[PDB]
C-alpha cells in the first residue's frame, strides 16, 4: 500500500459548534495505480490531502503513509519521496522560469545538471513560454503548469496533486492525463489527484467519491459504472542542512533587491528623516525682529538709525554702546518714532519686543551708578529699558529674555574695563563655575538624536518581520516549502540573519549621517553603541514574531503596531525629559522596551560614561528581558494555535 | 434579438507588449434563450460579459444591448431590467441574509414585502439557513447561492450570470438549470451563462465556443451533435480545425459597517482620546524632583537629610546662607547635604544630584560688607562673598530649570535684605525692565506651545487612513462595480461617502478638542467658532488625500508605504515640536507649501493670542487649506481619466 487511513477524525469550530468534517474515514491506496478523489466543495479534500501529506493533524483516529507516521519517523511524506501540488500557486512572482526550478532543485539536493535536462524536457511536454519570463508577468494559467512543472521537476514515489486541471486547454488535459496513466502504469509510483470534472476522470484505477464526511465507495471506474449499467460518471455520483540554508538566504536577498519598494520604504525613508530632523529640529530660532525706540538720537528711517559713539571713557551715549552689544544673529533691530508705534507693531505682529531707551538715559544711568545705594527714585526710573516682550512662544521668548541680560552684561564688563576697573564688581553672587558634564550653551538635538535612532531601529523591523511573516503563510509558501523538506528551524535562522543583515546596513546608514555629516557628539564608546542599538532592532524583532503570530490579516497588523507606536514613544521621554511626568506614570514609563535603553545611549552620548555605571546597563539588562518576554509571549501564542 | 456584438476589438497593456483578448468578434442572443457561453481561459468570458453590462469598453466594436449603446441613452443595462451576478462573491460580510436582500430592494426601489415574498421563496428554492445569520459566518458555498438569490431577487429580462453553479452538489446543479429553463420558456426572459462543465450546457438553445478571441460555433447544441457526427458536447470542442432612495440606503449601510467593526471603532474612536491624554500628562510640564548637593560650612553638619538650618528673620543678617537657602523653590529642588567641596562633586559626577552649592565658611561676614562697601570692595571680599555652582548641563532643558531657579531666589533674597531695613527694593532690579508681556504671561509652557500642532496632525492623517483603506477594500471585490450596475451613479457614491467621513471627523473633532481645552485646561484666549471650523477644513483636505492614493494604488499594504512616506516628512518641516524659526533660510521657505505649515501657525495664533479671522496670520491658514483641496481632486481628477 501507499496510504492507509483508518478511523480519521477531524473538526473545525470551537464547543458551540464544532464544523464536523472529515470524521470517520476509511481509504487506502495501492501502489501502481491512479486514485481518484471526487467531491462537491473543495475544502473537505484539501483537509484530507493536508492531513496526509503532514502539514496538519487529526484530532483521533490512525494515518498511515509510506512506511509510518507522515512526519515523524520510518515514513516520507515531509521529505523528497512525495510530490505536492496546492490548490492555490504557492509561486514567486520575482524568479524566472529556470530560477523558480533550480531553487527547488537544490531544495532536493539534485544536481545542477538534471535540473536542465528535466526542465527542458517539461518545457517541451507544457509548451511553457521562454523559460527566463518572469512568473509574476504569465497568466493565471500558465502558472498553474509551472506549478506542474515544479511538482513533477523531483521524479517523486507518491504524487499528490491538487486540481492540476482546472483551467486548462482540453487538448492539454488529454495530454496530462496521458503521461499520468504513461508514468503510473509500469513504474514503481503512486497518483492521488482530486478532480471537478468527474467524467474527466475515466482513466483512474480506483474512484474514491466523497459525500458528508466519510468515502462514499470505493471501486474501479468500469466496476462501478455497470454495476447500475449507468453511462456516466456524473450518474453514478448522482445516486545536509547546509546545502538548504544557502537556497533559502539566496531568495531572501534576491527577493528583496527586485521591489523597488521595499528597498526603498527601507532604506531611503530613515536616511531622509535623519537628515530632516538634524536640519530642522533643535536649532536656535534666528532672524527675530524687535523695535527700538532709542530717542537719544535722531530719526530718519525704519532701517537706518546712525548709532555713533565713543568707545573709550566720557560715557557718551550708552544707549547706542548698549545696542551694539545685542547679537547679530538672532535679533534684527528695526527704528520707531514713539512708543506707541512699536508697541502697536508688536500688537499687530511685525516684531517680538519694544525697547525704548529713555531721552535722559545717560545722564540718569551715570547717576545711577555713582550715587550707589542711596539713590533717589527719579534716577532709578529714568535709567531703565522697558521690554515689552511677546510671550507667547516659549522657547523665543526664553532666548529674547537671555540675549537681552547677556549683552547688558558685556557692556557693564566692558564699562568697567574701559574705567581701569575690576571686571567682577558686576557680578552678582551666584558664581556658575564650568560645568561637570557638559557645556554653557546646550543644544536641545542632541536631547532628541538618542531616542531618535533607537526609535527608527526598532520601528523598522516590526513593520518588515510582520510583513514577510503574513505575506508568506497566508500565501501557502511556507507549507509548499515545509514539504519539500525545510524544516521550521532552518527558515527561522534564515529569516534571523536576513534581518541581521538589514538591521546592521540601516544602523551602519544611521549613524554615518547623524554623528560623522552632522555634528552629533559621541563622547562615549561607539561599539557599545552599535550593540545597543542592534540589541533594540532584535527586539523590534522578537515583537515583529509576536504581532505575526497574533495577527492573520495584513491590515490588523499595522494596526496592531500604530497603536503601540504611538504611546511608546509619548511615554520613554524621547521629545522631554522624563522627569516632568508626574510620580505615578514616572514609575510605569521605566517598563517599557525604548525607556532604559534611550537614558543609557543618551548617557553614552552626552556623558560618556562606560559600561560600569548603573544608569547605563540598566539599558542593556531591560532589553535582554524584553527580548526574552517576546520569544516567550510568541511561543505560548502559537500553542494554542 | 436581445445582444448584438460586431467587429469586437479589445485589448490591453501598452503598444509594445499587445494582449489581444477579442479580435472580430460576432454574437448574436435573442429573446426567450438561454445561451451559455464556453470557453478555456477564464477571462475571455469575464471580458466579454463586462463589455456587455457597461463596466469595461470596448476599443473598436458596436454593442446593443436591450435597445442601445449599453449605457447611454435607450439601454437598460446600467440600472434594472438586468440581472448580474460576478464571479467573484460581491457581498458584505458584516449584514445578514435578510439585510442583504433588503440592501438591494430598497437599492432598485421594491417594496418592504416584495422583498419578504422573494426571500421566502427563494430561501426554499436554494436549501439556505436561516435568515438570521451573518454572511462572513456563512460556508464558502453557501455565500454563492446568496449571490444567485441576489441576482434572481428583482425578476429583471435579462440575466447574465458568471459561473453559476460552482462549488455546489449536481443536486443543485440540475435544481438550479431546470430553474432557469422554467422562467425562460414561453416568456422574454434570457440567460446568459458562462459555465466550465460543457456536458451540462446541452439544456441551452444555444452553444458559444470561443477560441483565439472569436466564435468558432454559434449554433444550437442539438446541431452541434448531429452535424460533427460526435456524441459529446466535450469532443466537439476538441475538433481542432428618485436619488434620495438611493443615498439613505448607502448611507444606513455605511454606518452599520463601521458600528459592527468593534477594532475600526478603538482604532479612529479610542485611539485618538488615549493620545490627548499622554500628551497632556507627559509632555511640556517642568522638572520637579531635581536633588542639590548642598555644603554650608556656616554650620554643623549631621545627616544627609538634615542641616539645622535656622536664622533670625527680622534684622542684623545673623547667618544669610541658611536665608538664601530658605528662598529657593520648593517645588522644583530637593535639598540634600554632603560635608565637604570634593565629596558634593564626586556626586554630580555619578547619578546623584545635578549640582553643589558650597557656601564658604565666612559666607555672611564678605556678603554684608560687599553690600555696605559698594566699588570700593577689595578682591578679597569678592571671593568669600559668593556661592560656586558646579551644573550638570548635559540636559538642556533641565539646565535653564536650575539656572533660572538660582537666579530668582537670589532676587527674593536681595529684595527682603532691603526692605526690611526701610528701603526701597527697587535699588536692587537691573536696568532692564520687563514690563507686562503683550500677549501670554511670564511663565509659558511648552505644552501650550506644541497643542495647535497635535490637534492638525491627528484629524488630517487619520482621514487618510480610513478614506484610502475604504476605497481601496470595497473596489478590489468587486462590490463598488456590481452597486454601479445596480443603478446607482457615481455621483451617489461619492456624495454617500463624503458625508460618512463628514461625521467621523466632527465626532473626532469634538472629543479632541473637549479633553485638550475642558479637561486639561489648554488655554483657548480666541474665538472656539474658527477652531472648529478650521480643524474641520483641515479633515476634508486630508480627506481628498484619500482619493488621490487610492486613486493611484491597488493593493492596500501600497497605500499604507504612501501613507507614511509622507506623514513622517511632514511632521519634520511644518513646525509642529519647535519654532519654525529654527530651520535654514531656504527650507523654511519651501516648508510653508506643505499643507499643514500655515495652519498650525494659523490654529497657534487664535488659541495663545485671540487673533481674529480678519488678521494676515489667522485667514493664510484657511486660504491655503482650500488651495490644497482644490489641488488634490485635481489630481486625483487627472490620474482617474488618463489610467
Ligand atoms: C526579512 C526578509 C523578508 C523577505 C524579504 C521581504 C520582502 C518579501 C515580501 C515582498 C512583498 C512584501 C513587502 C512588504 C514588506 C514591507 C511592508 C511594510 C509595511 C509598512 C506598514 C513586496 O510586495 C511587492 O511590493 C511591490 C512594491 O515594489 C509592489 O509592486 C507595486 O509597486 C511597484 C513599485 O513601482 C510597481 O512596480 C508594481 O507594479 C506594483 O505592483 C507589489 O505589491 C509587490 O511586488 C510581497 O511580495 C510580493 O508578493 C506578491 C504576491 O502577493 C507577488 O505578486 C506577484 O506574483 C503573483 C504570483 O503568485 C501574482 O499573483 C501577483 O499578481 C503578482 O503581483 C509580488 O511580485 C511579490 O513581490
Ligand atoms: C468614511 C468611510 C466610510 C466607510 C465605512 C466602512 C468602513 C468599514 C471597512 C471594513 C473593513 C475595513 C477596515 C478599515 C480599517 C481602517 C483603518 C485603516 C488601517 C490603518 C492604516 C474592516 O476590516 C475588518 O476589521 C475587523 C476589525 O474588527 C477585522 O476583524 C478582526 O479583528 C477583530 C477585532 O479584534 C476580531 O474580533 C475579529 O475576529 C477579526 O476578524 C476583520 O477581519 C477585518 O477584515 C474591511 O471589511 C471587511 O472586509 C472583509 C473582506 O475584505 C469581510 O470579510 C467577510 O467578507 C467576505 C465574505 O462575505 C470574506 O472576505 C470573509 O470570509 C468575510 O468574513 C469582513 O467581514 C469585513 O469586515
Ligand atoms: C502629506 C502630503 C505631502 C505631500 C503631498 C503631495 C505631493 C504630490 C501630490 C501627489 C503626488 C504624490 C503622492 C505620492 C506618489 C508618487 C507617484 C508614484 C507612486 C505610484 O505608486 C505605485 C505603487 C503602487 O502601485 P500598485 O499597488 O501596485 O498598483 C498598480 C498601479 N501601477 O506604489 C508603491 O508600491 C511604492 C510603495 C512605497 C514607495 C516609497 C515609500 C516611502 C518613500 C521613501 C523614499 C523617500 C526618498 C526619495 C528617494 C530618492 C533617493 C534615492
Ligand atoms: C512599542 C510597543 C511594544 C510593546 C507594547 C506593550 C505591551 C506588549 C504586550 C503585548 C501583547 C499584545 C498586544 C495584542 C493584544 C490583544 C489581541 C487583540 C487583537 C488580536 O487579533 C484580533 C485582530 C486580528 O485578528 P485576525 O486578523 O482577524 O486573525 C484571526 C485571529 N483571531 O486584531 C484586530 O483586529 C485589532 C485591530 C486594532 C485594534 C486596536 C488598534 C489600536 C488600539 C487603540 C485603543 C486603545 C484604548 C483601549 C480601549 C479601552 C477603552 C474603551
Ligand atoms: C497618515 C499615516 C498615519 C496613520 C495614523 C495616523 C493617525 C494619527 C497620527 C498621529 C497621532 C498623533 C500622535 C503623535 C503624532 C504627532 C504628535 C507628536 O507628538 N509627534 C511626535 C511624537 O510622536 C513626533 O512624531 C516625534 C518624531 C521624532 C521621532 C521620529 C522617529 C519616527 C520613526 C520612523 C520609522 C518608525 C516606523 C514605525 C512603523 C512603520
Amino acid at each position: 500500500h501507499a496510504v492507509c487511513v483508518r478511523h480519521a477524525f477531524k473538526q473545525y469550530g470551537s464547543k458551540k459548534n464544532p464544523n464536523h468534517v472529515l470524521s470517520d474515514l476509511n481509504m487506502t491506496v495501492a501502489k501502481g495505480t491512479i486514485y481518484g478523489l471526487l467531491g462537491a466543495s473543495g475544502c473537505g479534500k484539501t483537509t484530507l490531502l493536508s492531513c496526509i501529506v503532514g502539514r496538519r493533524r487529526l484530532n483521533t483516529g490512525e494515518i498511515w503513509v509510506l512506511g509510518g507516521k507522515p512526519g515523524t519517523k520510518g515514513s516520507g511524506v515531509p521529505g523528497k519521496r512525495v510530490g505536492y501540488m496546492p490548490q492555490e500557486i504557492a509561486l514567486y512572482g520575482e524568479f524566472s522560469i529556470k530560477e523558480t526550478m533550480m531553487y527547488f532543485g537544490w531544495i532536493f539536493g539534485m544536481e545542477s545538471s538534471e535540473i536542465n535536462e528535466r526542465l527542458q524536457f517539461l518545457l517541451n511536454f507544457l509548451d511553457l513560454p521562454s523559460q527566463n519570463r518572469l512568473v509574476k508577468n504569465l497568466s493565471g494559467g500558465q502558472q498553474r503548469r509551472v506549478s506542474f512543472a515544479v511538482a513533477l521537476m523531483h521524479d517523486p514515489e507518491l504524487l499528490i496533486l491538487d486540481q492540476p486541471t482546472v483551467g486548462v486547454d482540453p487538448l492539454l488535459r488529454q495530454s496530462i492525463w496521458n503521461h499520468l496513466v504513461q508514468i503510473t502504469k509500469d513504474g514503481n509510483k503512486t497518483v492521488i489527484i482530486t478532480t471537478h470534472y468527474i467524467e474527466e476522470a475515466r482513466q483512474a484505477h480506483t474512484i474514491g467519491l466523497m459525500r458528508s464526511g466519510k468515502l462514499l465507495a470505493e471501486e474501479s471506474p468500469h466496476v462501478l459504472l455497470s454495476m447500475y449499467g449507468c453511462q456516466s460518471l456524473e450518474e453514478v455520483f448522482l445516486k545536509t542542512s547546509w546545502g538548504k540554508i544557502k537556497a533559502l538566504l539566496q531568495k531572501n536577498f534576491l527577493r528583496m533587491w527586485r521591489n523597488v519598494g521595499v528597498m526603498l520604504f527601507i532604506f531611503a525613508l530613515p536616511v531622509m528623516q535623519v537628515i530632516l530632523f538634524c536640519l530642522a529640529i533643535g536649532r536656535d530660532p534666528t532672524g527675530l525682529k524687535l523695535a527700538i525706540v532709542n530717542h537719544e538720537k535722531n530719526y530718519t528711517n525704519q532701517s537706518y538709525q546712525e548709532c555713533s559713539f565713543d568707545y573709550g571713557c566720557k560715557f557718551s551715549y550708552l544707549s547706542c554702546r548698549y545696542l551694539n552689544n545685542l547679537r547679530n544673529s538672532t535679533i534684527l533691530k528695526e527704528y520707531y518714532p514713539d512708543p506707541e508705534s512699536a508697541v502697536d507693531a508688536v500688537k499687530q505682529g511685525h516684531a517680538w519686543g519694544a525697547l525704548y531707551f529713555t531721552e535722559n538715559f545717560t545722564d540718569a544711568l551715570v547717576a545711577r551708578m555713582a550715587l550707589g545705594k542711596d539713590a533717589d527714585p527719579e534716577t532709578l526710573d529714568q535709567s531703565e529699558v522697558r521690554v515689552w516682550l511677546d510671550m507667547s512662544n516659549q522657547q523665543i521668548g526664553i532666548i529674547l529674555q537671555r540675549d537681552l541680560q547677556l549683552s547688558y552684561q558685556d557692556f557693564a564688563k566692558d564699562l568697567l574695563g574701559a574705567c581701569e576697573q575690576n571686571p567682577d564688581l558686576a557680578e552678582i553672587p551666584i558664581s556658575f563655575k564650568e560645568p561637570i558634564y557638559g557645556s554653557n550653551k546646550p543644544s536641545f538635538t542632541d536631547f532628541v538624536a538618542p531616542g531618535v535612532i533607537l526609535t527608527i531601529v526598532f520601528f523598522l523591523a516590526v513593520a518588515l518581520t510582520s510583513s514577510a511573516l503574513i505575506i508568506e503563510r497566508m500565501e501557502g509558501l511556507l507549507d509548499r516549502s515545509w514539504v519539500a523538506g525545510v524544516t521550521p528551524g532552518e527558515i527561522l535562522f534564515s529569516h534571523v540573519v536576513t534581518q541581521f543583515v538589514v538591521m546592521c546596513g540601516q544602523t551602519a546608514l544611521v549613524l554615518i549621517f547623524m554623528i560623522l555629516v552632522f555634528g552629533v557628539q559621541c563622547k562615549g564608546d561607539i561599539g557599545w553603541v552599535i550593540v545597543l542599538t542592534i540589541l533594540q532592532g532584535l527586539c523590534g524583532m522578537c515583537f515583529g514574531f509576536v504581532i505575526s503570530a497574533i495577527c492573520e490579516l495584513e491590515r490588523n497588523a499595522i494596526q496592531l503596531a500604530l497603536g503601540s507606536f504611538y504611546p511608546t514613544l509619548l511615554l520613554s521621554g524621547v521629545i522631554w525629559p522624563i522627569e516632568g511626568m508626574p510620580t505615578v506614570l514616572r514609575y510605569v514609563s521605566t517598563f517599557l522596551p525604548l525607556t532604559l535603553a534611550t537614558t543609557s545611549l543618551r548617557a553614552m552620548l552626552t556623558r560618556g560614561w562606560s559600561i560600569a555605571e548603573p544608569a547605563v546597563y540598566y539599558g542593556f539588562l531591560a532589553t535582554i528581558i524584553w527580548i526574552v518576554a517576546f520569544l516567550t509571549i510568541s511561543m505560548l501564542v502559537l500553542r494554542f494555535k
